């Protein structure tokens, strides 16, 4: 992982495996195909979450979805983020590791 970066795993979900950089500010979660981070489900909101930085901070960021936004398995409204912290977004789990600082 690049410095200053972080990296999201899917660990459950129909692209279990695949992976996504954040390395930029804001990085977009949802069903709306502009999304950043693409997850393709009908329980994923278009606009579902929000992955930011600030800074050497990751924070997820519900922006308002139909059925939540979990970290270890509680609904946030927003929440930094620390290694292992288990994202869900509708039936996509991912695993949250930070880079170097």
């Amino acid at each position: 992982l690049p410095a200053g970066s972080a990296l999201l795993v899917v660990k459950r979900g129909p692209n279990a495996g695949a992976r996504f950089l954040l390395d930029q500010p804001t990085t977009t979660a949802g069903r709306h195909p502009e999304s950043d981070i693409f997850l393709d489900d009908v329980t994923v909101s278009r606009r579902h979450a929000e992955f930011r930085i600030n800074e050497g901070e990751f924070e997820v960021v519900d922006v308002g979805s139909l059925n939540g936004t979990y970290v270890n398995r509680e609904p946030r409204n927003a929440q930094v983020m620390q290694t292992g912290d288990e994202i869900q977004i509708g039936k996509f789990r991912l695993v949250f590791l930070a880079g170097p600082a």
